[PDB]
């Protein structure tokens, strides 16, 4: 094989090729094993799980910035209002297995030419599909970087205390037809996406509450109150009060999501516990974070600087890190203000309904609602996709689903790209000279390495807007920085690591609502 | 592949094949990095730069003596008045990668058969083109010598103190389609030069100020002065004064370039600072040496022996050296006296113009000019090409350029030969047995080696001159020397190194101007 | 006819249609007349002129913002590195002539259906071509605006005191074949531009003084000085001093242009006279402003904020004005920093040449040059084109010209778009009832109006850059403003006038030099 990394922009299509180097350790000493956690220690009963670890490992390209560069992403988002995937091609090649030997004085590495690796793509979705969970192990952003393939594992149904039950499944992965790859062999796979709507690559320049001609007034008459005697009063909505207008549509549904302020210290209460104040959804006796939830506006236009939602936004690392508690300077915190036309700001309880029934004695009373769900006549927008975020998710296999668009972002797929698994074939050490029936537990220490190339085909929308004035676009505003410490933003720094300086998203072009 | 080195002289064409052995180290520990220098120390603010180092490396054949031998160069310059390039072919083959292992007791080297190297030619001129800067790393003069490929790096725009700015670019070189070469694979590349005028391979046997018939006198009348009363006087130019002649043409433009004397000690001022007395051109707040400048005659015919210009000539090493301050006996200092017909001697301020306006009271006054630039009706000659000098340069991509002939010498090309880059593919060491998301920073120590052959096609002019007397030609005038210390000049010396004894150039044949 | 205004973006082409309403007064009472100014009063002798006024009037579309909108210009300059014109179509139609009558009590306007207007395009360039002088009368930026056609006039050769001479020409414009247009008639004209190079739509990300590999050092030896005894010293340029490098190319030529600071008050001398400190070029006994001159960098990267050149930049009005001395808040002052790679900052006298000839007694001396003109081996860039600036100029008809690119900006054309002239046909009042031989000086007061549409065809370059990091682009950065006083920037304000908020230009994309 050869190294193919390039991008080609056709009129409505763009092709992205990228190729990378990987390394595969032997996981688990060639052994499966059960794993669980019960609720006796640590987080608690809500953290319990049960499942299996597997000697196999797998490839994950599911993030965007695997397939694009900050220049190719800019070229996409300033000129195009939509994108969707078409097909992909995967090729792993130049596989070479290496044996490791240690005398405790030094470690020797040799090249074993007859060893193989096993690889198969799961076509029929027989194994539990772990790709859409936004975990680590994805290809690096920067092509010169070498990455390590993650170990495959899954969770099954659990009883109390994180124990197996009857419905719990155990999957043997050697019961699948696979291909063995020596040096000189390659593995290729074709895939074609199902028809999916374009993602919306535009911000919106109007609002639902103002769709009208502001000079006019309605031919519909409203109810302005009652008289002092109890007689109904009428009123016509007009340009002096436009909130009075009747309207055909309503904004998005919501659950109230607590607000947090990232920039301003003085806007936040002291010592709040983010575990207690997060939205939860419970299932099966325990309850998990509902996050990010259904997308609400993080902030609206006139607003305090730094306003956000608590666990209502996506947050990324500037560079890959294990920190587990990163500092605020190491993160890219997204802002979704572009949906503020159809999507209300979370933690704003504006909606108001009637809580009683009037009569002569009783005055009508109303109240504000913390949770207001979907009813006919509502319109909303999906969460934006980011250069650092997931491309797709797998829609669960179930009897019903409502607007099956992933809550993290991207494209819900009924048949997503299949999960490609790989392991090192075991090579046993010298057996005894008399026959033993027991399984052979002694093996030769080895690992694999090679290249993998991913070629993706995309479908874009170019538009014609007749607005006169210019539009906001994504530009590089940094003043200088310092080649001696931090390099070019979106480039290699002094220590050699690649840094993604700020989060980027697809909505820079306005379109009237 | 096979070893092809030969030269074939056809009538108007000559083909030069040469092949060499190279070695490629791993540069930068597989890491990019930012580089800068500010003006706080060392040379000063004029020395500041900013850019990136790359793990890649590249081939440079841009000097002539890569493609020719002192005998083939002599055969060219005595019989031919012009040369230009036509096409070239590049082939790198017999690539073999080697692993290095050290116990601190000894260093072991082994041959890894499955490792690869990556190579690509930059066709579209996407990367900054560093070849035309006359830096080191070129193929050796002598074919039996083994050379090392230089590391690739570039400069971007800089702010003050050598810092990056918005316009500063970062180029990832793994974003290019490349070819992987094991043992048994080769990389070939074809290139064809654009149409370019022949270089002038002749000295000139006349002068601009004498183009005339010396026996005759003009039908044009001159202005010989005014009378004692103020009446205009006329004069006819004739064989007694030939400087009086009117003329259709004028010599080359110039900037005054200070003179230095290489041979004679007693002609030079004591302790001059070559940094202060060099011509500069400033750009972007700082100023760089203007060197060599636009070519002026280093010396003219009747002149002091050893006369030259300060930073107005090219100077070479007799053999490749790192000295950084070589002795005068280790250098080949060129002399351009062959343009003395159309090109005036630098540091001669001869040109004279009128500095006032006469009338009855005011006598006319004139002055000599230090800088006299291009005006209609001028003719000049380009700098000569040398066996040790650069073949081509890349004309910058810009809206305008005037006479785009390189100032060092050779052929300005809008599409020069592309820059061929190569690196060793990284082979990682054994990973841990549990998954880590961080990039893998431990690799196996290795290097590459192989052969590269370059085949160039040239176009020459043979002439017929009707002069009677013989012409000067390039001959070997050395008396004897000493096989015990210095071998044959233009040959291997006692220590084994190859020495180029004196500088050679293409103008030995006279032609009337 | 119909109203056609739209823009269509094809792959390499873009078509711009725009149509406007005009009004044509009767100029000069149907009379030609001589005009002059002598140097006795006012500005002085340098302001003298002589020529003729004409009853005719003409169309001028020569500015860019006639053909583009701020959104279509943004779409051009962020995605494209070059533009050139191809052809144009002009159509004037819906012509209606109106008679005016006054009783001194009121003014009556009536519609005369049989009156005509005369129109012709000057194909052969027989009349003096006044279009390329950047004067007023151009189509408005905003299509709903109604504009007035300017009166045609020209200058001829003059003697002293602004008087006619023998060579002075008088042109009768009724000696040309023209077309008469009633209501229901239209005038159409086709034109096709000559082949012209693309304008450079990119900023440049490198510099001439750094084109090299910064890690390496040269095989060319320099001259570092002389010894204390007078012996020549040598030095090798290397990464510690990169200004020492020999180089094939040199930056732009210049004339020194005085600097002015627009933003900072404290950087400017008090009460300078811009007429005395401007560069001049004299011709024919008098001297005119040389402005802007040949383009130099207004400012370079690390620099004081507000730095500019005095009469070295273009300056525009935010909205069309007669002010004649506009305030600094009413103007758009351009900045050209994008050429700072090949073009030195004006009013920086960096260049240094040798002013003497050394010997034992005399030390070498140098000096800085105020004016350094074109010599072989220089590269520069042309002035940028702006949304508010001229599209083309007419190259004078002359025996020689050097780099005939207009100094204001745009495309020098040997055959530019011809000049289209129009007048109202005279309608005489009632003659006497006895014959008089004298010319008839009494006419009916009238004016014309109609629509004109201009359809232009353009040729654009789209590029592929392999830089990784993103590029700067043109965006709308204004925070809010105030619908009650100033509307959307690049939109109608409260009083109804159209305002162009800031100057825009075509170089936002970096490309290595």
């Amino acid at each position: 094989g050869d190294w193919h990394c390039d991008t080609k922009w056709m009129g409505d299509h763009v092709i992205t090729k990228s190729t990378r180097t990987w390394v595969l350790p032997t996981y688990g000493n060639h052994l499966y094993g059960p794993i669980n956690f019960d609720g006796t220690t640590g987080s608690g009963a809500n953290a319990a799980y049960a499942g299996y670890k597997t000697p196999w490992g797998y490839f994950d390209f599911n993030r965007f910035h695997c397939h694009f560069s900050p220049r190719d992403w800019q070229r996409l988002i300033n000129n195009h209002t939509g994108i969707r995937p078409k097909g992909l091609k995967i090729k792993v090649f130049n596989v070479q297995v290496k044996e490791v030997t240690t005398q405790d004085s030094t470690k020797t590495i040799a090249n074993n030419l007859t060893s193989t690796v096993q690889i198969f793509a799961d076509e029929n979705y027989d194994l539990p599909y772990v790709l859409g969970s936004a975990t680590q192990g994805t290809f690096p952003p920067f092509p010169n970087d070498v990455f390590m393939l993650p170990q495959y594992a899954y969770c099954t149904l659990q009883g109390n205390s994180g124990k197996f039950v009857d419905r719990s499944a155990f999957y043997c992965l050697e019961y699948f037809p696979s291909q063995m790859l020596r040096t000189g062999n390659n593995f290729e796979f074709q895939f074609k996406f199902e028809e999916v709507p374009f993602h919306s690559g535009w911000a919106q320049s109007q609002s639902l509450d103002r769709l009208m001609n502001p000079l006019l007034d309605q031919y519909l008459i409203g109810d302005y109150g009652t008289d002092a005697s109890g007689n109904l009063i009428y009123h016509r909505a007009g340009p002096n009060d436009l909130n009075e207008f009747y309207k055909n549509w309503a904004p998005a549904p919501y659950e109230c999501i607590q607000n947090i302020n990232s920039s301003d210290n003085t806007k936040n209460a002291n010592s709040i516990n983010g575990s207690n104040s997060t939205n939860k959804w419970g299932l099966q006796g325990r309850q998990a974070w509902d996050a990010p939830g259904f997308v609400q506006a993080s902030t609206y236009e006139g607003a305090a600087a730094g306003q956000s939602l608590l666990n209502g936004v996506l947050t990324f690392d500037k560079s890959s890190a294990t920190t587990s508690s990163p500092a605020a300077t190491a993160v890219n915190r997204t802002i979704e203000d572009e949906i503020q036309g159809t999507n209300n700001f979370g933690n704003a309880r504006n909606n108001i309904v009637a809580i009683n029934q009037q009569t002569k004695g009783t005055n009508p009373t109303t109240g504000s609602t913390s949770q207001f769900e979907t009813m006919p006549g509502m319109v909303w927008s999906n969460r934006d996709i980011y250069l650092q975020g997931p491309i797709w998710a797998k829609i669960p296999n179930t009897d019903g689903h409502f607007h099956p668009s992933p809550r993290m972002g991207g494209f819900g797929l009924k048949h997503p790209p299949p999960m490609i698994l790989i392991k090192n074939t075991p090579v046993p050490a010298d057996p005894p000279t008399t026959f033993n029936p027991m399984p052979q537990t002694s093996f030769i220490t080895e690992y694999s390495t090679g290249q993998v190339t991913v070629e993706m085909l995309w479908e874009v929308q170019k538009e014609s807007s007749k607005r006169w004035n210019p539009e906001v676009q994504f530009t590089s505003n940094f003043g200088t920085s310092d080649p001696a410490v931090d390099g070019i933003p979106f480039g290699i720094n002094n220590l050699g690591t690649y840094v993604e300086s700020r989060p980027i998203g697809t909505r820079y072009i306005s379109k009237h609502l």
